[PDB]
């Protein structure tokens, strides 16, 4: 028996709830899980609904076909599929391995419900070591100041040929430009460390370790314009002691920052990250 | 403008929140914040919901008038009420005074929103120090093992007197009987040490302090007629040390049971628990 | 049958520990627990050593006057006290009781060890709801822009009159003095929240609020004439979500400094802090 | 410059710490990082000393053999070694890879300092993914109710020719006999879940699920004669909630398993574990 996740932001108004789960119940489906929000601050209302087939199946062309109806009256910014349908997902990295490494970890044992499209770099694959990635290609797309148009061009490419749904920057290090991170919209995740209270400039990892800080933290969050500051999806913060050395923090930032972006892409892949303007709407659990 | 909080389960069926969301939409309310879920293997629905008035200003009383339709049909058990009415509690107490001093503390800084309605005792007020409970009233019921009926009935009796809605047993050492529990069902909370590896008989810390245990655990429940087994609320654990004595670990068992059951009846309190015939539905 | 703790830091040199244990060993002392710690990058040593009477009673100021031979030869900074005595610690508040309140709460149930002097405020005792205040004295120091030396030379009074250890800003909002803080030096605990990333200038919480942060913190620190920037003794956050607003960011900000102090005090009457420049050792 | 670490244990007396730190200091060594614990109630005293040369350069072998005349006179158990010296450590597996999976990715990205010597199971190579296997030795040993003694002795043989020094029970089902349990006191460490309250018979997640709990537990211990029941090293939690599903039960039994083994070996790998009895020291931060 298929399961499917319907996610929705619009404008508040009254009746939404109704208006849902009357199409659901009307067409012969049943509510397994559903949560609700209202943003009164934004005036936007938010809802999470898992359903099945009770009376009626209804494949999921037919139900969004149905539900179309509904989320154009109510001017909604929509998504329902098939819980056993995986994202594909494209994982850019440029030096640093963890975080791609952790992806790749929890996808393995069943933690990351995704399909792999592909690993991209703008370094050469033998500048990584001790990986096999399988049936997972591997891609080197070099670029230089004078050369994004055309490596964004062949990535964007890439994205359409292999129908990738999310892009995962797991610590690249290219910044993307305005146009690309405006295509992508909701559909890029990057990490980065955060400090109580930040360091900014050069050798932040310095500065935190002479600071004597008692935490290291790293927020998941979707790319836009703003160089690290697009919506927040997920942070934590794990403990520094007097015992870590420089390099103690690193690999501390290392660890931290991969449990994050590993925890974020879990939140996104199970329909439960929904965009509030410059924020976000996280149903957990 | 007042927020109302509606709870309910009943036997799963298709329709329910169409039921619940057309209800409130038709008599002109907003929902806030709703959670819903589906226990399938037991075949119940759960639902919170938060809401206010929108387009129409409806007085409770006439709300709950009206959901009481939808109710019957549905087979719900089900409770509406504003969120600015707190729930009045009564505190049973025997010797330890771990939990009562934490719920007190957490009552007067903000964090569990109740009328603390009295303190109740099987032991007089001159067996705790360092309490100054104000304008709560201390009661001293005493008890022995032919006297329970006559024990029950005066704590029945304030309970009735006072409106309470919850009683919290805060350490309190008298089992309660099948008869009080059964009119207490869903509307009182226990708090025990749990530990991992279970230790059954005497000197349960003791044990647990040769066993060598790395936690200590605490697990807060309503009260049924299963001593100490009844739907559980919240669980969770602190961790215990080689450094840790017996001692200590008395210490420590009481710092999680003050804190479990402090969060359970946060949870309660703001009506997110809901049961489920063993079990609870707990929408955090 | 007495225990003590000596802490101390010096110049990172072989032989420390020797020097150390055997003094303790050759004064009749028995080590129950202890810590040692080498800071390589800045090349100061650490130690925290917990003892107590094994084949020789001796009385506390006899072994300060034996060990200060040992302390002079290697540069010592270092404090040896009887665990059972109590510091005397001065608790300043301004309009918010909520780090306060919680302070007093541990120490009122056994989990903080101390003798609380005095609760001093720039603000009036009606401003207060006085829970857990009993008999601890209140006084009303006000202060402005042009009193501010003579209400520091009360307070600088007050805690010679009461023999005061620890000064605890619970969220005093007035700044101390350069001469103030060089006074109070390693005796001046502040706290203070902030966010992942940190706010500056008009309306802060509305700033996290608009930046839909996941989390706020707060941090724990010794005082210095830099403002809220000296040696950091804790740090510590909790969760934020969409559902939070502003008024909620408020009330957990309030949260997390009360449970980020209360730790870091614990710390400090523990004698785990000690001092490395411009940071902490703290031996949990 | 290398550092080494020293572990003891032994019956509380006078002067132990004086009697370790000035053979160190006497020795050209250095302190780093050292603890002691003193037991009052089983009336033994435990130390963790981390040093380096200082003024003379010893090596190793001079220092344990100068070390145990001190060991000897004061009834010490201990240990001293390099840290840069990786343990050999043989993991053994049966049906689920869950435990087995997270040691050889915590391994392989730098997080468990060790040597793989080889991996035993009893099933065949085909049960298993096989995913950060790579070049490490796969052996299938069979094993039913009559061959207990013919199995034991291939893997006590393996143990003897591969110089290793830790077999990690990765869930494995199969119970060691009690001399292959003596043989490997304070070396082989087992893991296993648990609830609160625990529970026994037939069916025992559907008892769990049935008992509403909010909590699932894991246990990592040294191995003894008593099933299940030896020294503990480690002991963590995960929520459980009204959601979960007894399959559910089932996977987070085994986040909550490989989280608290891999920890419980970090601690272990790190000289960070002393047996105190039927209990343990755990020198940890």
């Amino acid at each position: 028996h298929h399961q499917y996740v319907l996610t929705l932001s619009c404008p508040d108004r009254a009746g939404i709830v109704s208006a849902v789960s009357t199409f659901l119940f009307e067409n012969g489906q049943n509510i397994l899980d559903a949560q609700q929000y209202n943003d009164t601050e934004s005036g936007h209302f938010f809802m999470r609904v898992v359903f099945n087939a009770a009376a009626k199946v209804i494949p999921l062309a037919s139900l969004r076909t149905g539900f179309g109806v509904i989320a154009a009256k109510f001017t909604m910014g929509w998504h329902m599929r098939d819980r056993e349908t995986r994202r594909k997902v494209m994982l850019l990295v440029s030096q640093s391995d963890h975080c791609l490494a952790d992806i790749l970890y929890r996808w393995r044992v069943g933690d990351l419900h995704m399909i792999p499209t592909a690993i991209v770099s703008n370094h050469p694959r033998e500048t990584f070591s001790g990986f096999d990635f399988g049936d997972i290609p591997f891609y080197h797309f070099p670029v230089n100041k004078d050369t994004r148009r055309q490596q964004e061009a062949a990535i964007t490419a890439l994205i359409a040929q292999t129908h990738t749904d999310l892009v995962v920057l797991a610590r690249y290090m290219q910044i993307l430009s305005d146009e690309m991170s405006a295509r992508l919209a909701g559909r890029c995740i990057n990490i980065h460390h955060s400090f109580l209270p930040g360091f900014k400039g050069a050798k932040p990892y310095h500065q935190a370790f002479d600071r004597g800080v008692k935490l290291i933290g790293a927020t998941a969050h979707y790319v836009t314009s703003a160089l690290d500051e697009g919506p927040i999806i997920d942070q934590d913060v794990e403990r520094i002691s007097h015992r870590d050395t420089p390099a103690d923090l690193v690999r501390k930032g290392r660890d931290i920052e991969r449990r994050v972006l590993s925890r974020a892409l879990h939140y996104h892949l199970d329909d439960r990250v929904i965009l509030n303007g410059r924020k976000t709407v996280v149903f957990t659990d």
